[PDB]
DNA sequence: AAAAA
């Protein structure tokens, strides 16, 4: 899931999540329009402090100061509460990717196939993901990465690993900062949208070039 | 201290 769609409107997704009384983000009719997300770039995504939630542009990767790699994008599930290097921010650095769906490429041969994938009942995707705050700093080394886990049924035949996608209540769980790192691996395993609840299609190979933008990189092909 | 083109 090294690519995402996040195209519609701010309240498309949050009216999903909750009432304008429970955020701090400002009203903006106009759609994101992002529909070939890409890391390194700055995301918005949604976390809750001061017992609001808030929406805050945030580089996709994390890079500590000690890290000698390109940056990290993803946090595998099974091992991230335990992690020297992620679980603080398991601990204190929660957060929701909303997307309309992702993208995932299928090696055949020597070629690569991409594929969209989106929740069969329409609705948008929330992904968990874990991150460096404060987010509202706007860093450009430390920012968030989206949560993985083990590919389940169907999507096994696409790619192994799979964004970590949660209900919307389990979503809202998960970002509250007074439930622990213990309560947030319960929320993950007990929240997680199964496989079956997915369907994909192949989508132009154009979408494998940053540069396209266009609403047709999810249509079917 | 780990996991897209």
């Amino acid at each position: 899931c090294g690519r995402f769609a996040q195209s519609q409107t701010r309240e498309d997704y949050l009216a999903l999540l909750a009432e304008d009384i429970e955020r701090d983000i400002p009203y903006d009719p106009e759609p994101i329009g992002r529909y070939n997300v890409a890391p390194g770039t700055k995301v918005l995504l949604l976390s809750e402090r001061d017992e609001h939630l808030h929406l805050d542009p945030v580089f996709w990767g994390y890079a500590p100061g000690w890290w000698d790699k390109p940056p990290l994008i993803n946090a595998r599930v099974e091992t991230a509460a335990t992690s020297r290097m992620f679980k603080p921010l398991w601990q204190h650095g929660r957060a929701i990717c909303f997307a309309d769906g992702w993208f995932e490429w299928k090696k055949e041969g020597d070629k690569k196939q991409p594929f969209f994938i989106y929740r069969a009942d329409g609705q948008p995707i929330f992904m968990a993901a874990i991150g460096s705050t404060p987010f509202e700093r706007g860093d450009e080394a430390e920012g968030f990465l989206i949560v993985t886990a083990a590919a389940d049924q169907g999507l096994v035949d696409i790619h192994d690993r799979r964004p970590l996608v949660l209900s919307p209540e389990a979503a809202r769980e998960w970002m509250r900062q007074e439930i622990s790192g213990k309560e947030a691996s319960e929320i993950a395993a007990s929240g997680c949208v199964p496989a079956n609840q997915f369907s994909w299609h192949p989508v132009s190979r154009a979408v494998g070039n940053v540069k396209n933008q266009g609403a047709e990189l999810i249509q079917p092909v």
